[PDB]
């Protein structure tokens, strides 16, 4: 423990915290999101609520080491409120997103951050026909809620989003999960941004 | 980097926090409305549920830079936690207003903030008749809650709540939203206070 | 900026907050209700929701200044938390009170401090009535929690609550609204205590 | 002001928090229940849910001085943030307790603290036989969630619940309460510790 | 007090808090779940609400002491803020875990430590069969949010859970409950990590064992 308390503390308490990218410094976030459950579905108010993770990663030179300085630690596990985490929300939710992890990081010698809240979202979306074979689709856009195109790129690795973790006796059964990077325009800045569009379409199991 | 933590660190620990305005050195304060959602109407209590985000805009002396002096820095971005915001509250919610984003402000090189938090309210409202042609009519007044006219203004950029986001499948129609400045007076004291009126109209959505 | 800086400077660091009340430097705290919604009745468990505010008056002598030292500031506005506030609770709530304002006070050059909370206070109340025309009448006691009346006493401006701000179209018509002084005993310790108890007779609208 | 400032400082400043009790010197807690009302019943979950508060009581040296030091105050008002407060919990709750009053405590010179905190409190409570002229008991226990009878006993100054605050028009007549400490054994460990039996029956009112 | 504040302040005060494990110095975490209810369900939504506690074990030679250089104190409690904890999380709940008791924990003499917090949960579980006979089961798996079994290797005492507090008037009755260590591993990374799998079978109570 005294080599990674010597790098946690050379990495946190000899510095400032990065204080998010630039234009001069501009950073990219990938993320994929791994749906759980759809929970309920809420037809007097169009509010769906889901279950998911949702894995992000970045790197920072800022949090390189050389493993071989510190007893060949090549990653740690921290409190996300040690780092800068990206301010990533949900463009449509209906109400405050539920942190349903420990928010704690890993970071990685090369200055990898890989950050994985899962997360309960109640958001907008009509459910009717979700009673049927057909089913229905919702979406929901995550952007940076500050950052432009400019400053901050959202990437994915894969259009398909991980299915391997959707409980098998949820109410709804799930006919396709796709996050697809967009870019849209913001007028009153002129500048592009970036969303991750989340588009899920389900039924009620038969 | 280095040159947004010099920024920072400039501004944020080398002077404490503006405290607020005076009425020798008087504030105005900018807000609109994108309004995203009527989510939910309750008859039997007269609430309605509103999900929008409030664009707020103000000018401190004090958060001004030459961009010269760090790396052409133009503006950034900052945890609303590290500056002044105003105290701007709906004055008849009947709940505590729900955050719906990361609290975090931009700030632009001629001391320009702009913070543009996304909530959810729930207000005084009657829905009767909401499912009718011609709708209903509800109203929300937005104000500091502790100062006066004297210390803060408040005004709008238009009179047209911004609709561009409004849900597509939301259980409501959108009829029409305004946005409008008010001058009130505090009981029989003669003293002004500003407000901006939030004024919906709409009804449950709908040939088709 | 810079002088009401200095003035909150020598208020808040050069002394520590105000250590409340004491037998021998008693408070008065005043008290005024304005009422803006009865916003529900629940039959089956007799509560009753209202929505107002508070509006609390007190003075202390740490917190003058003389305007002239300070660029003719005769008041400001301070965060509650930067000052001692006192611990009116409503006696017989049957949730935790809701706040429904920003937590800040208005501090005035005498040494008044105005702080104005606006709440959301579910209450013991059977309704059974409500439906008529005669109505039905609720009341709730509003003191401070642990001090007696030798520390804090609490009085009115005026025996109406004010109901200027009344929602018009509340499913609740208010037919009067009283805040009464009252004094109050307690054989565990003898001392007398203090209430301001709000009575509110109201019907469903007409 | 001033006095109460020295003494508050010379309390709280010039010496750290009392760390909880030990083997070698333990502490006794004195109990105590003022119930308000049964707010309501859930026959389909078997909850209850009550509005009461509980004074709480203990003593300790580090917090006594002489009156004639400090102007003659013989007791003050304090955060229960600056003191140590007992773990004190239900054993059977079914949701995080809900804190009704303002979380400030009572200390005496001879060192004597008293806390009482509101609360409203959903148990474990099966119902069935309320509507009836017998109605129905449940019980709670109340115990220090980390400490044994080594460290902390309990004691209740009466065995009969305070009902001189219960609500006049709740749903539910109180029939008898009561609290009663108890001895109780860790399984097989001979280790004693203690708990406040909080018994009450109670029916629809007629 | 004064022993147990020296105490204290060696502990605390002269180095920062354990910084969890790393793979060459790995930790051994031991889960035990006391269930008291299962409060209701939803099928609706497939969800269930528990009411447990959930005692939590570990042993940090920096914490380790000598009873006879602290007044034979062999062991103190405090605010679980004042040390490392484990990020133990249940996988496949719909809301976060309710707190139900003070965060304290136990510290022994030889650097044990015991942390059991009473929770309430809900969970994905679809009851469908929960009026029946055989009842239903349902299954939640916990497990370290961030590391992998190279760092924290979790067990169990023993399978049964500890059913000696569980409310006697429940709605719902227990057939059966375990507490199972198991090796997963994620993706096709290959790499290990340890999960306690919940598994609870139950029934809507009916008087007498409900076969006869
Ligand atoms: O600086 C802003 C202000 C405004 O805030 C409301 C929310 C918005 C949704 N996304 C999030 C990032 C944002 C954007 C794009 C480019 C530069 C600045 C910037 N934002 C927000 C903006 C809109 C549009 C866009
Ligand atoms: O006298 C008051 C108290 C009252 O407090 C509740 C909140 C209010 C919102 N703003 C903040 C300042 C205030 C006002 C304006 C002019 C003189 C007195 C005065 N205040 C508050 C008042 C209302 C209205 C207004
Ligand atoms: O010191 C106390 C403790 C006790 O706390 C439980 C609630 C009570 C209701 N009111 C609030 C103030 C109080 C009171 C009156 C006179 C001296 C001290 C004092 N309090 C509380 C008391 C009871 C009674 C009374
Ligand atoms: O060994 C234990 C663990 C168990 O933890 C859950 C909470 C409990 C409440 N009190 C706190 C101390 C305790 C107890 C008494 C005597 C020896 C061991 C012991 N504890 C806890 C125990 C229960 C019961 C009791
Ligand atoms: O690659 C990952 C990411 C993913 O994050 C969500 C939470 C998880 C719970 N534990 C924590 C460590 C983890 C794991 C084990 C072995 C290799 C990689 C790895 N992680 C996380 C993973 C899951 C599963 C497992
Ligand atoms: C940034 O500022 C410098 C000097 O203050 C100026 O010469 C130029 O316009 C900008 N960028 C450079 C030189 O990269
Ligand atoms: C304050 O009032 C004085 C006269 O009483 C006046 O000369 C001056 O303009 C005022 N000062 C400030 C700093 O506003
Ligand atoms: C305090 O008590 C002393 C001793 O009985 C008494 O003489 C004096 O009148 C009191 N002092 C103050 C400052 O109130
Ligand atoms: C602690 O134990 C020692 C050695 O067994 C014994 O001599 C003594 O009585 C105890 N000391 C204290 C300080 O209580
Ligand atoms: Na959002
Ligand atoms: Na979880
Ligand atoms: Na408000
Ligand atoms: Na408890
Ligand atoms: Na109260």
């Amino acid at each position: 423990q005294a080599n990674l308390m010597r790098l946690k503390s050379d990495l946190f308490n000899r510095s400032p915290m990065y204080p998010g990218p630039t234009k001069d410094d501009p950073l990219t976030v990938t993320l994929g999101f791994f749906l759980q459950d759809i929970v309920k579905v809420d037809s007097s108010t169009n509010e769906v609520d889901l279950v998911y993770y949702e894995r992000q990663r970045w790197k920072l030179n800022s949090l390189m080491w050389d493993p071989n300085e510190y007893g060949n630690i090549t990653d740690f596990r921290t409190s996300a409120a040690d780092i800068w985490t990206p301010d990533i929300t949900a463009a449509s939710s209906t109400r405050p997103v539920q942190v349903l992890s420990p928010q704690i990081a890993v970071v990685t010698h090369d200055g990898s951050v890989m950050f994985s809240p899962a997360q309960r979202l109640s958001f907008m979306c009509d459910p009717t026909g979700v009673d049927s074979e057909e089913g229905v689709t919702c979406a929901v856009k995550f952007e940076s809620w500050v950052y432009s195109g400019f400053e901050i790129d959202l990437k994915t690795d894969t259009d398909q989003v991980d299915l391997s973790s959707y409980y098998a006796s949820s109410k709804y059964e799930i006919l396709s999960a796709t996050q697809t990077r967009q870019v849209q325009h913001y007028k009153g800045t002129g500048e592009p941004y970036i969303d991750v569009n989340l588009v899920v379409k389900f039924r009620e199991r038969r």
